[PDB]
């Protein structure tokens, strides 16, 4: 039985995603902590100091910045380079479909002044999984953010780089380094044991036609080799202040970012991860599991960062959370759709092997939970309002 | 005192590019010795043992398989894994720019079954060598094809897989295998200690152009080997197949400088690249694709002729204010290199005026202000 719907009293989020005794979520208290207790003076001399201890003297990279060339990343690598006379290779963990701005960022990005690894999966794997983890979890970026988390740790131990760094926020408040993963390694020794886009390795290879070296590019960095070669991952964003709209002028400035031409759809923001068009279709799943569209997740960073009031945020997700993102929903439902001539025995595990827009809202109808939405002739039982 | 120009005798290409007592060139003597001698069942034998010498069955990659995307590194990787049970990784250098139908054909690529692996090179970096190269050699490619040539061994040391496979003929007819003072080396007709001390380069820019370590790659035992030599290697058989088994987009138009619209449409500075060589050396883009097909039987030497007069001296007009722009090497982007030329910022005129300065005159004579090659390829 699910719990019932509270919104955050400081940002427009709900209780839904996957409060304390003023109902106030931990990101709002994080955030505003950090606001009194931090010295960005001295977090700036930890950051000189961590780059004076991998600096590269010679000509190799002393430095591995992850990242799709979107304004974080921009920044990240771009202030790291040019500012603290570091050496990074960026390293791109590939998105489902290129959006046309997000691959201009992804070259503005190298043209910058930057090397860069992209990783592109096998792109009939990659779809096979998305639609599994779409029909099972509605949850399309399930085996993506394995790769993904994953990519950035194996790219140091190939390359033979220490040092990898994040454009973002720690996850542990305090902490500039994350290390948990080793779990990720042991899941494993069984058939049904490990899992990816809700089925498992053994039912994936038995009934899906895929083998062990097709997923090869989702196994986790072996701890071993990470402990071996000193592998250690810092967030820029314990060294550095992180602002969003910031980095998106410093991108524009420095790098010819360009923010999308039209509003993203489900939101009301034009530069936050604009790369990947099935970002699109994650931001619906959200919504139609847990009331939560984009325009919440954007209003709510907005909100601690200062930029926007509670009240503004409100409105926002007003007009825009439940908006369906149509600009892409056709290519989606190509790439989702698994054909006989791309795969000749996972075609025929599907009932609809071809996707449609019937079949897609019919399968997003048994996501929407009746705690969440009723019927009118679909609306939200419950959408944050403003405070008292 | 360069060669005064003899035309192939077979083919339709010069003695000018980068003959016989017949007057045939080596390449069309070598394509006839290999439409004769060679046992195309015995190649295909030697292929799946070197196959089953190679093949993983840990799940890990057995081989590397390079390339852009183009019908041939296509028909190398898929025929690979579908039909000799191979579990290739493809890597890529990146083209200096991307075509559209390029990068549609990259991804369908990807999109067959392949993880790939792309290095893009800092896109500065490569622009100031890319311009530097045209400047003193008017030869766009050539700090390029230094970083694509060591790019695919340095990969198969990184993933640790022995074997590469290149989707192309053997360099050496018959065997399938390929075998401390900055002012010493050289890159885009630039020493490295000039690029440092001038340019504003350090190390760590031109790490991307290094040769594979040659301890490492003998340590590993990395095999380079040619798929040209196991399989009969038909540029036409690929594009079809590429088509069938990819959905392989041809340019939509026809390839400026020659009549083929499926060979090397990746990379907009391709169309420079053949520009240069008929500035340097007379013959274009339609000499060497109607040159291919002469040697493959899929032309005469007298359709080959009547498609170099038509198309050799075409200027690639759709990229060039693109390419003009990416030769330029503003202040914004390149504060201490900019400084370095005399224009940094190109237009048309003084690309086609440094172009004038590579045009030889025992190639080029003018007639009003036309230039004309004073030796066209005929019929004999
Ligand atoms: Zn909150
Ligand atoms: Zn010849």
């Amino acid at each position: 039985l699910p719990h019932k719907v509270e919104f955050c009293k400081s940002c427009v989020i709900s209780n839904q995603r996957p409060f304390d005794d003023e109902g106030i979520c931990d990101a709002c208290r994080v955030a505003e902590r950090k606001k009194s207790t931090i010295n960005w003076e001295e977090r700036d001399r930890q950051l000189r100091e961590l780059c004076d201890r991998f600096r590269s003297k010679d000509g190799s990279y002393d430095c591995v910045v992850p990242g799709s060339g979107g304004k974080d990343s921009f920044y990240a690598a771009h202030i790291l380079k040019y500012k603290y006379g570091m050496n990074p290779l960026t390293v791109t963990w590939a998105p489902h479909m290129y959006t046309p701005w997000g691959w201009r960022n992804f070259q503005s990005w190298i043209h910058a002044g930057f090397d860069n690894h992209l990783f592109t999966p096998n792109g009939r794997v990659h779809r096979l999984l998305t639609r599994l983890a779409v029909e099972n979890l509605f949850h399309p970026f399930q085996p993506f953010m394995i790769g993904q988390k994953a990519y950035a740790p194996k790219m140091a131990l190939l390359h033979k780089i220490k040092l990898v760094v994040y454009g973002e926020n720690e996850a542990e408040y305090g902490n500039p380094i994350g290390d948990e993963s080793a779990k990720r390694d042991w899941k494993a020794d069984d058939k049904s044991k490990i899992f990816l886009g809700g089925t498992s390795v053994q039912e994936l290879k038995s009934d899906f036609g895929l083998n062990d070296n097709d997923l090869d590019a989702y196994l986790p960095a072996d701890p071993q080799q990470i402990e071996e070669q000193q592998v250690e991952v810092h967030y820029l964003g314990y060294y550095l202040k992180w602002h969003p709209q910031s980095c998106y002028y410093y991108s524009v400035e420095h790098g010819g970012f360009e923010a999308s031409p039209e509003r993203t759809p489900g939101t009301y923001s034009k530069y936050n991860s604009i790369d990947d068009k099935i970002d699109d279709f994650h931001y619906y799943t959200t919504l139609t599991k847990f009331g939560i569209g984009r325009a919440t997740y954007d209003a709510s960073q907005e909100i601690r960062s200062g930029d926007i009031t509670r009240e503004e945020g409100v409105a926002l997700v007003k007009r825009f959370d439940q908006e369906f993102p149509e600009r892409f929903a056709e290519e989606i439902f190509k790439y989702l759709s698994i054909n006989l001539k791309e795969f000749p025995i996972a075609s025929q595990m599907f009932e609809q092997p071809i996707m449609d827009r019937a079949y897609f809202m019919a399968l997003a109808d048994t996501f929407r939970s009746p705690h969440l939405w009723k019927k009118d002739g679909w609306k939200l039982r419950h959408q944050v309002t403003n405070l008292e």
